[PDB]
């Protein structure tokens, strides 16, 4: 539509959603052969190309609930694409959710206001599909990838004063990233299917970092769980 | 506790939760050996005895986010229950919830404000424990026990006049019950693991119901699932 | 309906609701003559009885909000329940509430979201029926039995880490107790009679308990300003 | 204080309380001996004097929560007052209020945000001081004026466009005004005695006016109710 | 309407709206020509005259959001009211506001619940019409009179134990004073134009007050302000 | 910051902040002379130059308000920025705005979480800078550009199943945008400077569409007051 500049076809049943369009960039010319960049609309890049012999495309979201809402609802709408699969990081606020763990979210929560404004006293907790959970969980087994399964935190603010994250951790919450709560409320909706893997991209209680050589193993890891999930 | 007649050491490491104190006496008969009842306080029976050599008890909750809260709070701080499983039904709110179709719940949205209490602007997402989730659902997968994995709506009022449940059904929605949330909750709360599984007691949207043969077969396949999930 | 199994005209036009079936078995059979027992649906007994010639009923609701909105939708829906008397307990929030007082709820002040949900922006008080109220009021003068008429607390949570019942006590609320906002509010929307009257179990906030004796005594007292002011 | 410009003991441990400070003038005037006005400031005019010996005083509040608080914040904290009394009208939303009943508010709903400012998530409850309402209500009885006593609702918008007393008229509430929220809810929270009587100045919902004959009449009782019940 | 007692034609299209209604009558016979009074309802006084040939009218709104709100709703309803414009005081909240300074509020920040009520979930920003705000700016520039543009805080209860003032001084707040949400939301809603000039009362924050010469002075550029702005 | 890779001094005191990092390079290429780009982070590019000898820089933001929230931040934070001008585009709600039409933003409504998660139940509204609102609108009426000073609304969900614009449109907003309020509530909480300037990209409720060649106009005479106000 209005945001991704494609025409039909040109976009696969399956579609990564990384954060940054030049994680996008990146993931498609590593992992994927025949590329082709459909969309340079605001320079939020999607490509299509194959990976072992099937279709795969790979789409840029930005930042933020009110961003990947865009790109989820038109992938949705004008290009009929059934299974969306958020690849992103997450700060973690647990001890437990160590730096090499790849998580898969069962659920979010968040402080959008986006479902309190469609559902007024309703408290939704938004659900990744199993079908497809299941797969990246079995993938990442099979290969003996860490895997944990649980659920994030969907921020508005990331640099947030009222940040109740403290709570959230003893809630038994994972981590905290922008854009869950979004892919999985949207895609519920209109009947398709999604998932959000996620990579710890440091502590944020803790304080403590993870180093460019931890991040980059797990990034591939994260793709390799998202790309044989859909085999 | 104050509600829970018990000595230490007469509850087990796993509890299932239904919400009739006779579908807890019921239960025990039925597939438990050497039963002992450990608790009469207010008639909500809670039996212990044996599966297979292995302890399991068996605790009525009542209805309504309220009254299970009490019972799985005093479970979990009194007698240092690990396992908490709801076995229970559930009114079903879209025609792919097949009548005989064993719901796990992943998560669970609400109207009640226990959440919203506790949390403020944040929309806190429960979680069911995954560990147990895939071990009740490769129980099922296993035995052939047809199953399903999503979220269900915990209710306030079962006789609801702002009833938005027809808006959660599009967001995928399965089915109603009253217990899930504040099970799932209070269970991370204090790091320990909930599940809650249930039957299709009828569609509530269609009105259509389900016969007493129906009730009985799911009733036992849940039963099922639920034990053999904790072998 | 659902959840009483009983033959219409088995339910007389007043109820007692006692928040646990017990204290429901104990009352009939010790305060009525030709006591008949109406359900046994979930162990949640209701009896119907007389007493002095007149014909009364009374039956457990469970605890919260939730579970005796179930029972006082169906008492009225039914069962053309007309008056519905609350006699149960309450944790007092202030000194000047006594161990061996009777208290008379005029309204009641919630966390539970039940009337939110109705209503949005609208703070519902919930109002006692005047009639019954002076009834049972008058009732306690006249044996010179201690009473206190103001407000309650309706909880949802019995242990709450969130707890403002400080600051309700500073604004004059008598105690806390799980049922009363529900049953008020209920009576209300269907023009029906109805009436909190409730013993103080112990109080909150000075830790310091009551004794079996007190208990029993406040009991009995609270039995007869309910019957006498219904004579 | 800053709106009331008084000496101290220029006013009375029971307070009158119209909405109309020319209703204050009026009622001293017609009904008490030995006047003096002790408050000029905004013109919102207070009266200390007598009725049968005793001491009284009537103090104008404006329209709507915030005026009232003003008002009975000064008297509560400046001047120790002890007995506030609104006496005022209020438009009726239900048929069974007769325009010649006179009301006496055990509770008053609202659409007021004070109190959710105040409290977070608890829906709280005002409540009358019921040793002030049996005054008055026995005060009525006794000379056989007409009496209703129920709830009414403190609107903050007199032309509403989201008005819901269609539906607090279904839930028993009597009539709509703007200041009974605030006068229980401070008078309360200081430890004092409030109550407040109404007159039915119209049917909102059947559109149905009252005449200024019987206007005079009722209000002329209600001030009798208000001054009996202080004898 | 029901709250002014006037003739069609007797109020100007520009109207002045101090809060009290003795600084109605002190503008207008100090200000104006050929006084005519046209309003005694409840004290709340309405006055028409001329300055410089020119109709101006001048009428009291009472404190508060619910009581400004009726006033400005019949003069916009039952009598055509063109320009509205809060001449009033406010309570300064950062030391960079100085006691001189004349306010323009562009915007103001409330706890009313009255835009809640009617919107839900969005936060309504309401807005000053800026042909106004820019004629009374340059009118004071011109004249050399000091003047401030920013935003203001409508506040329900002017003694406040949950004040947020705090934070709101942080986020560039001026000042706390109790109209100015409910003239800027209805003017915008019917058409109409509006503004809000104040005075700096007193530094709520630092307890510092501000001398009575003070007030006179900028009281008077105040009202020269709103004049010159409509010449 | 973590979004933006900068060396200190390369941002300038100005910054326009467009939604699209490629309108950002076109401003800047087409606007500014020596221009250095300083940020490729995630392809938001950043660029500073020169307008007439005075630096100026130009920043993407993305779209939604956590989006521009994290450039915001840390231009402010790590950079010092002081006056930030947001150059982006708005859909029109009302027929009186004109697709010509420049918009100055005085304040903003959104349905975004974001000062309600700060403020709890106060209703923040954001505020422009006015002294920069003053400038940009000299620069146009010294020009003859068509410019209107109102409030716009930041909207969470471009795709909103349950928009209230119908009834934002009625109470006076011009436009549908999705940055404004972060921007202006960021500024003020820091104690900078910022001001939105918009075009019409069309009329959402109209449905009605404007050309190539007048998006390119407006947006000419946009950069045009944005710079010429900074001159």
């Amino acid at each position: 539509s209005v945001h991704i500049g494609a025409e039909k076809g040109q976009i696969a049943d399956t579609v990564l959603l990384p954060g940054d369009p030049l994680r996008a960039k990146f993931i498609a010319e590593t992992y994927l052969e025949n590329v082709e960049c459909y969309n340079e609309v605001r320079g939020m890049y999607g490509f299509t190309g194959t990976y072992k012999g099937k279709k795969i495309s790979v789409q840029g979201t930005g930042m933020g609930v009110p961003s990947i809402s865009i790109y989820v609802n038109e992938l949705i709408q004008s290009y009929d694409v059934q299974n969306l699969i958020r690849v992103g990081s997450c700060g973690a606020i647990r001890k437990d959710v160590k730096v090499r763990d790849v998580i898969l979210a069962m659920t979010s929560s968040t402080d959008s206001q986006m479902n309190r404004v469609a559902f007024g006293s309703v408290d939704f907790a938004p659900c990744a599909d199993f079908e497809l959970l299941k797969n990246a969980y079995d993938a990442a087994k099979d290969k003996g990838v860490p895997v944990t399964v649980g659920s994030v935190f969907t921020a508005d603010q990331f640099y947030n004063d009222d940040s109740q994250i403290e709570k959230l951790a003893k809630y038994g919450v994972l981590g905290v990233e922008m854009e869950t709560t979004a892919l999985y409320t949207l895609a519920a909706k209109h009947g398709r299917k999604a998932l959000s893997i996620l990579t710890v991209s440091d502590h944020v209680l803790t304080g403590e970092e993870t180093t460019a050589e931890e991040r980059q193993t797990t990034f591939h890891d994260m793709i390799d769980v998202a790309l044989h999930s859909v085999s």
